[PDB]
C-alpha cells in the first residue's frame, strides 16, 4: 500500500505499538499477543497484527530517529488509518533522580531536530504527548502498581553528542530520559487528529555509572510491557 | 525582598494563583478568599494572600507576555519559596472545535519567543504543564463536571500576530487556545523543581465570529475559578 | 474601544508618556500635569489625560516586556492615532563609564527577542529610536543642561538572564543600558509612521556595585522627567 | 562491541557498503559476495562481511534518515576501524533532466537537517563525498561504461515533506536527487579522518509521473552495484 | 602594516571617508583635497591623505558588501589608530517618498548578514550609526541648507535579492536606502570605541522608474560630498 | 551593459578566471594572456580579456567577500553569457597538514554567512565546486605532476574571526583552507546552469607561524596559474 509497508488498509489494528528493535517487535508479538500474522515486513521492519484480550493489536518497528518514526507514523495514521501509536522502548536517563531500569512515561518530548520548526514556521511547538495516551498508561501504571516516572523526554538526533553541556542542562530542568522518536510522532499524531504516547524502561545513564542486575532489566522490560498493553485496552 | 515585590518569605503561599489583569486578582481575593491581605502592590500588580477551605492561598497580577510572568514566577519560586503557580485567565480560540466561554486546560504551550531557546541551547524545550498540576485541573473539573477541554496552548509574543497564516497552521494542528504567559512560566517551574499549570476561560475566537451571552461570559469565569481553587487543594 | 483600552478615540493625546510603573504613571499625572483626568484604567494601567504648559498630554503604564508595550503602542498609533510616545523610565547600566542615577537617551535598542526577526523576515531589524524624538530628547537635555549619555540600549526579555557572558559582551559594544520595551516599540512606530522614543534614569548597574544616595535617585528621576516633558513640547 | 553492534574490531571490513533496507544488505551479500558471514544483527540491521574479488568487504544495513545512519558511521569508523563507507540505494529524483533508474554520483548532500549544525558552531558544513571516492565511483562508471550522473544530492528529515515549495527550488539549483543519509555520513567519516560517498538508483520521480518497465529497475539495481564493488576494489 | 594596506601607522587622517568605488575615491582626492598623496594601493583600493580646510583628511575605496569594509574599517580603527569613518557613496531607495537623487543620512542600518548575530550572541544588534556623526551630518546638511532624509537604510548581502517580497516589507517599515556596508562599518566602530557614519545618494529607486537628468545627479554626488567633509571638519 | 560592468555582451570570454586583488588580475592578464584588451574597469575592476593556446580568456577581480563577488558572478552568467568561472587567488590554510605555499584544490566550500541560507529555504546548501572544473583543475594537477591538496574550503565573512574556537573545529573537520568567496560562486553557477570552480596558494597559516621564502610564495602562484590556465584550456 506504501513505499514502506506491503500490508493493506485493514491489515493493521487500531492501536499499534512501536519500538526501535523490530527483533524486539517480533519478540513482543510472539510472547503477548495471540495468533500474531506479519502483516508487513518491507525492510525487515517486522509489523504483526494479533490480539490481546480478545482486542486486536499490531505491533511494529520504526528504526531508528525522527526521520524514521515520522515516515511510519504518518503512513499509519494516513493510510492504515491507526488512531493510536504508544512508543514502547528503552532510553537514557538524565535527572540523577533517574535511575537504570525505571520506567518513565513521556508527558512530552524536547528535541534537538529541525523537523517541527519546519512544520511550524520556524517557532516553538511543544511535542506533547496525547493527554488519553498519557492517562491511560498512568493509570495502567498505577492499577498494576508498578512504580514509574512522568516527565519531560527528549529526542535526540545524535545519540554521539558533541553539545556535552547539554545533558547537565537537561539533568537542571529535569528531563527525565532521551530516546529518538518521540518528538517526531507526537505532532504528527496532532496533524491527524490521532494519538501518540511513550514509555520507555531506562536501560542506561548518560551521567554516571549504574548498577544493572540480569533479572531487574528484563522485569522492568515486561513490567513496561504490562503498562503498554494494558492501557492499549483502556483506549 | 526583591525589585517587583516588596513582601517578604512567607508573605506568600505556596500555592499562587495568577492572571494578568490586576484588577482580576483584586477581584479574585476579595471573592473567593476568607481575610484577604495585600502583601505586595509593587507596580500596582496587586498581590493578596488569604485563604480558601482554611487552606493559604495568593493570588497576584503577571502583566501581559512571557518576559512580565517571567520576573515573578522566578522571583516566586527563588525568593518566596511558592511552590505551585497556576495561571489563571482568558485566552483566544484556535481550534475551530474550541467555542468562546470554553474553558481550556493547557497541557503544554508552544511559542513564538526566543525565551526557551535562550535558556536551552537553541533547541526545542517543550514547555510543559507540571504533571500533578495537570491532573488536579483535570480531577477539579471531573468532580465538579465542569466540561473542559485538555491539550496544546500557544503562548504568543504578539497579540497583534503580522503571521496571519500561523492561526490556520495551528488550526491544523489542534491547538486549543491563544494566551500570552504559559510557555515562559512552564520552563522556570522546572527549573525550580517546582510546579506550574494553567487554566483559561476563552473570551473570544480568533479564527469567526462567535456568540458571547452577558450571563454565559461570567459563569466560564466563575467555573474556571472553582476549578483552579479546587485544584490549588488538591495540591 | 480595544481589548486593553476602555477609552475612545480623542480621549488621548497624540503625545503619550509611557513607564512600566503604573503607579509611577499615576504619580507623574498628579505631579507634573494640571486637570489630569483618568481615561482608561484596564488592567490598572492608569492611564491619564491632562496638560502641561497648555498642550494636551498622556501618561499611561506599558507594563514589562516587549510584548506588553506592543500590545499598547500599537492600538494607541492605531485606534488612538497617537503620534508619539516616549517611553520614560528605570533601566540597568552596562557599560562600565555609565553610573547608577545617570540619565540615558536610546538612539536604538538591541534585543534577545524574536518579535522583530518575525515582522522582519527573519532579517536583522534595527530598532531605532525616532531621529526627532532622539533630537528632542537631547535639545531638551542640552537646554535644560541635564547631563545626558546618548547611546544604544538593549531590551531584554530575561530580567534574570542565565547568558551571564552577555552583560560583558554589551560592555565591550559598549551598550549604555538594559530595559525590556524599547525595541519593541520603536519598530511599530515606524510601521504607523508614527514617531517613538526612550529616556532612562539608570536605578542600578549590572557588572558592580554602585553608590545610591536618596535625594539623589529621585533628582534623577525628576531631571528625566523634565528632559521627557520639555522634549514632548517641542515635538 | 556496541550498543547496536555485537560484532567485534576485525569482524567488519575497512570498506562497508550500506544500504537502507536490511533485506537488501541480506540480497547484496548473498548475490555478490563469496562466503558472507553474518557478524552482526543487532536491530535486525543483517550485517555480513564476505568477499568481492579475493578483497574482504561488508555490507549492512543503516536504517532511514541521518540520525540512523550517524550511529553506525560513527561506531564503524570509531569501533571497527573501517576506512570506507559507500551508500548504496534508492533515492527520489528532483532535476526534471533526470529519470527514473537513472544512477546517480553524489558530490555532496544538502539537508534540511540541525545535525551538521549542531557539530559546525551553526554555520554552513558543506557535507562533501570524500574526494577520492566520488572519484572511485565515476571510474569505475567510465570503465564499466554505465551512464551515471554526478552531483548534489538532498538528504531530507521529512520524506513526506510540508514545504513542497522546495521541490521546486531544488530544481531550479539542480539537485539531482532525495535520500535521507549523505549529509549526516560525509560529516563524520571527515571528522574520523575517514572516506564516506553515495551512490542511487533513482526509483521515482517526484515532480512528475515516470515508467518504470519491469526489468529496466533492476538493470539499474544491478548496475549501481556494480559501480559500487567495483570502485570499493579500486580503493 | 597590515595584509590589505602597506601603509604604516600615520599615513591616515584620524578621519576617512570612504566609498566603494576606488575610481570614486580617486576622484574625490583629486577634486576635493589639497596636496593628495597616494598612502596605500594594496588592491588597487585608492587609499588618499590630503588636507581640506588646513585639516588631514583621508579617502580610500573600501569594496562592496560587509565582509569587505569589516576588514578596512577594523584594519584601520586597530592599527591606523583611526578615530572617525564616514562611509560616503550611492544606495537604492526603497520608501516611496524617497526619490532618485535624494541624499540620505543613515541613523542605522538593517541587514540580512549574519556578521552582526555572529558577533552578538546570535541576537539583534542594532547597527546605529555614531551618533556625534549623525549630527554632524545633519548639522553639515542644515548649515549648508541641503535637503536630506535621516532613517534607517539597510545593508544587503544580495544586490540581486531572491526574497523580492523584502522590498515592499521595507517600504512598510520606511526603510530610506539600501547599500551594502553600514550594517558591518557601525558595530566595528562600536568595539574600537570609535566613531562611524554614512550618507548616500540615491543613485535609482528599487520600486519604480525615476527620473534622472544629467546634471541632477552630479549636484546631488557633490551635495553629499560638501555635507560629508563639512562634518568631517565639525568631528 | 550592467551596474558593475560597461563593457557587452561578447566582450567576456566564456570562461573567466578570477581573484580578489583587481592589481593581481592586470598582472596575470599581462604575463598570460596575449593581446589582453581592457574590457571593463568599472571600479578599478581590471576586466581583460585576451587569449591563451589561441582561446579566449577573460580575468577580472571581484572584490572581497560573498557579497561581491556575487554580484560579478551573476552578472556574467546572466548578461555576458560566461559558462565558467575559476576563483584564483591567496587563501589561510587551517588543516595542520596544510603548509604555506601549497595549492589546494576546493571541492566545495563551508561559510558563516547567511546568503545560501535566504536561497535555500533556511535549509543547508552544499556550496559545491562544479564536478567539470574540480575534474579539470585535478587533471591539470597531475598532468602538470604538481602537487595540490583536494577538499572542503571555508568562505568567512569575518577576516578578524571573533569565534576563535572555529579554526580548531575546522581542523578536527579537516577544512583544508580558508577565503571569501567560494560559498557565494558556487551555488550561483548552479542557478545559472554554469560552472564554477577554486583553486587557491596558501599564503598563511592560521594555526601556527610558518616559513615563507621570498622565491618559494612565487613559484607556488605561478604553479597555480598554470593549472587554472590548462583546466580553462580543458574545459
Amino acid at each position: 500500500a506504501t513505499p514502506h509497508n506491503s500490508a493493506q488498509v485493514g491489515d493493521f489494528a487500531e492501536t499499534v505499538l512501536m519500538c526501535g528493535d523490530p527483533l524486539r517487535a517480533k519478540l513482543i508479538a510472539e510472547t503477548y499477543l495471540e495468533n500474531p500474522k506479519l502483516v508487513n515486513n518491507v525492510r525487515g521492519i517486522q509489523g504483526y497484527t494479533g490480539t490481546y484480550k480478545g482486542k486486536p493489536i499490531s505491533v511494529m518497528g520504526h528504526g531508528m530517529g525522527l526521520p524514521s518514526i515520522c515516515i511510519y507514523a504518518e503512513e499509519l495514521y494516513s493510510t492504515y488509518k491507526v488512531k493510536t501509536i504508544i512508543r514502547v522502548g528503552t532510553c537514557g536517563a538524565i535527572d540523577m533522580d533517574i535511575h537504570t531500569r525505571d520506567i518513565v512515561i513521556f508527558t512530552s518530548a524536547g528535541t534537538n531536530s529541525k523537523i517541527n520548526r519546519i512544520r511550524f514556521m520556524d517557532h516553538d511547538y511543544p511535542a506533547t504527548a496525547s493527554f488519553d495516551v498519557v492517562c491511560a498508561l498512568v493509570d495502567a501504571a498505577k492499577e498494576l502498581n508498578i512504580p514509574a516516572k512522568v516527565g519531560k523526554g527528549f529526542s535526540t538526533d545524535l545519540f554521539y553528542n558533541p553539545q556535552t553541556e547539554l545533558a547537565q542542562l537537561m539533568n537542571k530542568f529535569h528531563f527525565l530520559a532521551v530516546e529518538m522518536e518521540s518528538a517526531g510522532l507526537f505532532p504528527i499524531a496532532d496533524l491527524y487528529g490521532a494519538r501518540a504516547g511513550c514509555i520507555c524502561t531506562v536501560s542506561d545513564h548518560i551521567l554516571h555509572h549504574e548498577e544493572t542486575t540480569a533479572e531487574e532489566r528484563q522485569n522492568s522490560f515486561q513490567n513496561m510491557m504490562k503498562i503498554a498493553l494494558e492501557a492499549a485496552i483502556k483506549l
